[PDB]
C-alpha cells in the first residue's frame, strides 16, 4: 500500500473509469491521489500478496470471496454510524457480515439474466429444452441460438442448480461444508444438458467470455447470458436487446448464484481512514454510483436512494427477478474451493475429457478437500495461466483397495527462465501423499501442527522435447511407484535423500535410472488445516551420481547437478536423454566431491564387497584382503569416516565375515586402544588411532597390492575371492 495515496482494485469488466472519475473528484477535494487498477485474476492476486505487504488499499469483488479473505486476516473491520447503515439495504449488509463483524461495504447486487436479440428472436424461450430446436431454426440462416462463457462456472451454475444442484446445504443459518450437492441427480441433469448441447453442436466448449460477447454484440448469436456490466457494450452495438428471466430447466427456474459487489479495506493499509472517507462519502453516494454506472452498469445498487431511481429500469427488474429465483452466494471461506471444483468439472465434462458423473464426483469430493485445495492454491499461484492442466486420475481410489496411492497427478507446462538459461519443461505435481481429505480415509488426522499425511507431495521436472504438444504420462507412473514404496514402508523422505532404482525411469534405454530428492525450487510449502505440506522434487541421476551421493551426501551432489545445466541446472530438470555423468562432463567436479568428503565426512557406513580377514577373541596380528573395488574405498573409510570419528563396515558378499574400522572414540566397540584388534566370531573390529590413520593414508598416497606395518598387513587382490 502507501500513505497519502489510495490504490483500488476492481475487475476489468466492471466500470473502472467511472470509479476513476470519482477518484479524481476525491483528489480534487482532499488532495489525495486515487489510483484505480484492474489486474487479471485480481481476487487471487489479492490473497497472494496481501500477506507480504503489497496489495490494494481497497479491493472490489463479489462477497463470496471476502469471508475467506477475512479468515486469513487480510481485511479490516468497517465501522459505519447507524446513519450510514440505514442508507443501504439490510440484506446487502448481510452479504458482507462474517463471524458477526462487517468486513466490507456492499456496493451492488449482481445477477445473471438472459439477454436476447429482439430482431433475431422477438419472443425469447422460457425453457432450455426449446433451444436445440431453436438453434436449428437459426443455423438455417447462418446464426446461432446461444453463446455464453463456458470457462467460468458462474455462468453454468444457474442451469446446474435448477433441478437440485447446490453448493452447501444451508439449514438453520449454518452451512454444512460436508454436505455438498454438485454430485446429485439435479446437478447431473443440468450439466448433462449443457454437455448434450455441445454434443449436438448447438454450442462449443471452447467458447469463453470474449467470444460470447463479440458474437452476440455483432449479431451472430440470438442470445447470451451475462450480468449488468455487459449492457453498456451492447448499447454501443447495432443490436437491439432485451433483458429477461433465464430459461427454466425441467420446469424449474434457473438459479443463478447472486453476488454482491463489495469493497473491502486491506488490513495492512496505512490509509484506512482515507479509505473509509472515500467509500462512505464519495463512492456510496448518488453521484459516485451514477459516475461508475454510466461507464458500466452495476446492477441493483445497495444505496436505497439511487436504487429507487434504478429499479424503474426494466433491465434491473429482470435482474432482480433472476436474483430472487436464484440464491445469494455464501461468503464462507469454502466458496473458492467450491468454485474451483465446479470450474474443472464443467470444463472437463464439456470438452469430453470426462463424463458428467465422473467430473461431478471429483468436484464433489474436491469441494470439501481442504488439503487438495490448499495445494491447488499454490499451483494456481505458479500457474495462473493454467486452470485445468492434463491430469492423471486414479480411477480406483487407494482407500477402496486401489493399487495407486496418488489420487491425482497434475501436469503443467513450465516456460522456464530465458534470462537464467532455464529450458521449458513439464512440471508434475502429485496428490495423495499428504492429507487431502482429512477424514481418515487414508491418513490419520493429526491437526494443523505437524505434517499433513507424510508431510510432502512429489513433483518432477522433465525437460520438454522439440514439438511436444502434451506432457508424457510415464512420470505419473513413476510417482505412483515411489508413492507405493512410501506407503508400504511407512518411510518418509527428506531433501537430500536418494532412491536406488536401477531401471530407466521412463522404461527406455536411458542412463537415468536413479533418483535424488530435493526441495522444489518454485513450490512454497503450504498450511493445511490437516497439517503442513512440503514439495519434494525428483531428480533423475546416473548410477555413478547416486554412488557419489552415497559416498558423500545428497545435498552436495544436487548442487553439482545445479552447476551442470545439462544435467539439471538451477531448477534440477531431468533430461532422460542425457548420456554423460556430471563427472564425464567436468572432472574437476570429482575433485569437489573429494573435498566435501574430507570436510563433511561421508554418509557411507559400510559396503558389500569382496574381502576377507560364540566368544570375543583378541588378536595382535591381523591380515585384511580386499578386492580392487573395495580396496578403492579404504581412503573413504579412513579420510571420510575414521577422521570424523565414524565407524565403517565391510561385509563379505559370501562370508559371514565382517571388518569394522573403528575410530578411537566411537562407542560400543569391543576393540580398545589396549586391544585394537578383536573379533566376535566372524565379525572383526579394529581400532585405529588418528595418527596411524593419517600415516596409513599417506602410505596409500595397482594389483597385486601388499601393505605392511608393525601391527598389521593389508592385501589388495583380484580373483582369490571366488
Ligand atoms: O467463475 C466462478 C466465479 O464466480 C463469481 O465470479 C463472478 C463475479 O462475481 C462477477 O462480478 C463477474 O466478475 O463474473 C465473475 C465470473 O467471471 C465469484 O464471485 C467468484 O468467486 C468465482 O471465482
Amino acid at each position: 500500500t502507501e500513505e497519502g495515496k489510495l490504490v483500488i482494485w476492481i475487475n476489468g469488466d466492471k466500470g473502472y473509469n467511472g470509479l476513476a472519475e470519482v477518484g479524481k473528484k476525491f483528489e480534487k477535494d482532499t488532495g489525495i491521489k486515487v489510483t484505480v487498477e484492474h489486474p487479471d485474476k485480481l481476487e487471487e492476486k489479492f490473497p497472494q500478496v496481501a500477506a507480504t505487504g503489497d496489495g490494494p488499499d481497497i479491493i472490489f469483488w463479489a462477497h463470496d470471496r471476502f469471508g475467506g479473505y477475512a479468515q486469513s486476516g487480510l481485511l479490516a473491520e468497517i465501522t459505519p454510524d447507524k446513519a450510514f447503515q440505514d442508507k443501504l439495504y439490510p440484506f446487502t449488509w448481510d452479504a458482507v457480515r462474517y463471524n458477526g463483524k462487517l468486513i466490507a461495504y456492499p456496493i451492488a447486487v449482481e445477477a445473471l439474466s438472459l439477454i436476447y436479440n429482439k430482431d433475431l428472436l422477438p419472443n425469447p424461450p422460457k425453457t432450455w429444452e426449446e433451444i436445440p430446436a431453436l438453434d436449428k431454426e437459426l443455423k438455417a440462416k447462418g446464426k446461432s441460438a446461444l453463446m455464453f462463457n463456458l470457462q467460468e462456472p458462474y455462468f453454468t451454475w444457474p442451469l446446474i442448480a435448477a433441478d437440485g444442484g447446490y453448493a452447501f446445504k444451508y439449514e438453520n443459518g449454518k452451512y454444512d461444508i460436508k454436505d455438498v450437492g454438485v454430485d446429485n441427480a439435479g446437478a447431473k441433469a443440468g450439466l448433462t444438458f449443457l454437455v448434450d448441447l455441445i454434443k449436438n453442436k448447438h454450442m462449443n466448449a471452447d467458447t469463453d467470455y470474449s467470444i460470447a460477447e463479440a458474437a452476440f454484440n455483432k449479431g451472430e448469436t440470438a442470445m447470451t447470458i451475462n450480468g449488468p456490466w455487459a449492457w453498456s457494450n451492447i448499447d454501443t452495438s447495432k443490436v437491439n436487446y432485451g433483458v429477461t428471466v433465464l430459461p427454466t430447466f425441467k420446469g424449474q427456474p434457473s438459479k443463478p448464484f447472486v453476488g454482491v459487489l463489495s469493497a473491502g479495506i486491506n488490513a495492512a493499509s496505512p490509509n484506512k481512514e482515507l479509505a473509509k472517507e472515500f467509500l462512505e462519502n464519495y463512492l456510496l453516494t448518488d453521484e459516485g454510483l451514477e459516475a461508475v454506472n454510466k461507464d458500466k452498469p452495476l446492477g441493483a445498487v445497495a444505496l436505497k436512494s439511487y436504487e429507487e431511481e434504478l429499479a424503474k429500469d426494466p433491465r434491473i427488474a429482470a435482474t432482480m427477478e433472476n436474483a430472487q429465483k436464484g440464491e445469494i452466494m455464501p461468503n464462507i471461506p469454502q466458496m473458492s474451493a467450491f468454485w474451483y471444483a465446479v470450474r474443472t468439472a464443467v470444463i472437463n465434462a464439456a470438452s469430453g475429457r470426462q463424463t458428467v458423473d465422473a467430473a461431478l464426483a471429483a468436484a464433489q469430493t474436491n469441494a470439501a478437500a481442504p488439503g487438495l485445495h490448499a495445494i491447488y492454491g499454490e499451483c494456481r499461484r505458479l500457474y495462473p495461466d493454467q486452470p485445468n492442466p492434463l491430469q492423471v486420475t486414479a480411477i480406483v481410489k487407494y482407500w477402496l483397495g486401489g493399487p495407486d496411492p496418488l489420487d491425482y497427478v497434475s501436469m503443467y507446462r513450465n516456460v522456464g527462465s530465458p534470462s537464467a538459461n532455464i529450458p521449458e519443461h513439464w512440471h508434475y505435481i502429485s496428490f495423495g501423499l499428504s492429507d487431502l481429505y482429512g477424514d481418515n480415509r487414508v491418513h490419520e488426522f493429526t491437526g494443523t501442527d505437524g505434517p499433513s499425511g507424510f508431510g510432502f507431495e512429489l513433483t518432477f521436472r522433465l525437460k520438454r522435447e522439440t514439438g511436444e504438444s502434451a506432457p508424457p504420462t510415464w512420470p505419473a507412473e513413476l510417482m505412483q511407484g515411489l508413492a507405493r514404496y512410501v506407503f508400504q514402508s511407512e518411510n518418509t523422505f527428506c531433501s537430500g535423500d536418494h532412491v536406488s532404482w536401477h531401471s530407466p525411469l521412463d522404461n527406455s534405454e536411458s542412463r537415468i535410472q536413479h533418483m535424488l530428492l530435493t526441495e522444489d525450487p518454485q513450490m512454497q510449502p503450504v498450511q493445511t488445516p490437516f497439517g503442513v505440506v512440503t514439495f519434494l522434487q525428483i531428480v533423475g541421476v546416473c548410477t555413478e551420481e547416486l554412488h557419489s551421493a552415497q559416498q558423500w551426501n545428497g545435498q552436495g551432489i544436487l548442487e553439482l547437478l545445479r552447476t551442470v545445466p545439462i544435467a539439471g541446472g538451477p531448477w534440477l530438470i531431468t533430461d532422460m536423454r542425457r548420456g554423460e555423468t556430471i563427472f564425464e562432463i567436468d572432472p574437476h567436479l570429482q575433485e569437489r566431491v573429494d573435498k566435501g568428503i574430507e570436510t563433511d565426512g561421508s554418509n557411507l557406513s559400510g559396503v558389500s564387497a569382496k574381502c576377507a580377514w560364540i566368544r570375543t577373541r583378541q588378536l595382535e596380528s591381523v591380515h585384511l584382503k580386499f578386492n580392487q573395488e573395495s580396496g578403492a574405498l579404504i581412503p573413504l573409510c579412513l579420510r571420510g569416516r575414521l577422521l570424523h570419528g565414524r565407524h565403517f563396515t565391510y561385509k563379505s558378499i559370501t562370508g559371514d565375515m565382517a571388518i569394522t574400522f573403528v575410530s578411537t572414540g566411537v562407542e560400543g566397540a569391543f576393540a580398545t586402544e589396549e586391544h585394537p584388534y578383536a573379533a566376535h566370531g566372524p565379525w572383526l573390529q579394529i581400532l585405529l588411532t588418528e595418527e596411524f590413520v593419517e600415516k596409513m593414508l599417506e602410505d596409500l598416497e595397482k594389483l597385486p597390492k601388499e601393505y605392511s606395518w608393525p601391527e598389521k598387513k593389508l592385501k589388495v587382490s583380484i580373483l582369490p575371492d571366488v
